[PDB]
């Protein structure tokens, strides 16, 4: 499909991959030299792709526009931002918004301190379920299947304290559940700690805020600050 | 051709449109039933959009994320960010940051105070470029064929204080050029005033970074916080 030929293109592109020559797309998306040329040339045409005075290709402002304007995406991390700033303010490490899509932790929102700890969360960028605290967050509060689709799957440690044992993992998300906060401590780095709370809509868990801080650094007034933030999402979220 | 044909679904949905039945995109997009139920259906597969447990389809998460993902769009705004938030603590109003994109004024960027003046620009929202604070900061910086077509096109008044007639914009466009900042009170509308200042990057105005203050405020002290900020801004866009 042209609709399929667009997408794998748009998947060329990355966090850290903002132009490409179509040569260069056609071999990360597996398409021939000419179907690429062509496709390519069509998203140059409408706006989907722009073309730079150095000929590379680039994620269009169009689609940016296209993609945001009135968008999930846009209208939560719109409600979320003033919350997430007075939590940036009170912790100065990291506060952040993610999401569920295809059994991975997807990013809406990353607020940074300078010098505050490493941090691989990336706007628009993806981390494992089991490992991240967002992930967990959001894995206590999915269906039965979904949990299974993810405990089913090699779990590989990502940081030094990452737990892969399926039912150790149950364990976790059984006490998240509970307790409405995750700490993952070095789950993802040995020198951070992330910890999540739940962001509801109509009584479902729809995102996770979290916070990614110094592994020493206290975790119980971290979880009172983002639950707080998290109260004050729900409620600009009721009316929005 | 297909391509053309998901351009238009996209662009069905907007800054105050975020859910809607294929049979309503159908209407909105000139498509028959049967050809607007095909391309939702492939696009919902894809991921493009969402389909709801209601039943109604949504911009998708994927779409969003394949979007914004090292985009030009993501990086200048992750760049202005902390210098809009210093602005933001300061003005307690409105800061925004906008690039010009087919002769109107399209917005990046916006964070608000709970309590600030009436706004009309959105995050991937336009504004007309002769009305805006930001729109006339951008024409100033054009060159002279993008000016002569803006000064011959129709010219409405939006707001009160609206300058329509060619030979005062070109007047103030001359203006702003020398003082490296607009004011346009009551140019969008009567309670609200945008003052919008230049970002450049290789000598180059990219974007304006805006404040909408209310009418009465002081724009003296408006002017100085946002020609700091953009000194921030293009110091950090001379490092990376």
């Amino acid at each position: 499909s042209m609709l399929a030929r667009v997408v794998r293109v748009l998947e060329t592109f990355n966090v850290d991959r903002t132009a490409q020559t179509a040569s260069d797309i056609g071999r990360r998306a597996a398409l021939p030299s000419s179907t690429a040329h062509r496709v390519v040339d069509e998203m140059v045409l409408v706006g989907i792709l722009e073309r730079g005075i150095d000929g590379k290709v680039r994620l269009g402002m169009r689609l940016w526009e296209l993609a945001l304007r009135g968008s999930m995406a846009l209208r939560l991390r719109q409600v979320a931002l003033p919350h997430m700033e007075r939590v940036q303010q009170r912790v100065r490490e990291h506060t952040q918004l993610a999401v569920l899509e295809h059994n991975e932790v997807l990013f809406l929102e990353r607020l940074s301190h300078h010098e505050a700890v490493s941090n691989l969360a990336r706007v628009a960028g993806r981390l494992p379920v089991h490992a991240s605290s967002s992930g967990l967050m959001l894995l206590a509060h999915a269906g039965p299947e979904v949990r299974e689709e993810v405990l089913s799957k090699p779990l590989p440690r990502v940081g030094p304290g990452t737990v892969t044992d399926p039912e150790a993992l149950r364990r976790l998300l059984a006490n998240a559940y509970r307790a409405g906060y995750v700490a993952a401590p070095g789950y993802i780095e040995a020198v951070a700690t992330g910890i999540a709370v739940p962001i509801r809509s109509e009584g479902v868990v729809i995102a996770a805020l979290s916070a990614v801080q110094p592994l020493q650094n206290a975790v119980e007034p971290t979880v009172e600050i983002l639950r707080e933030a998290a109260v004050g999402i729900e409620t600009d979220l009721r009316a929005s």
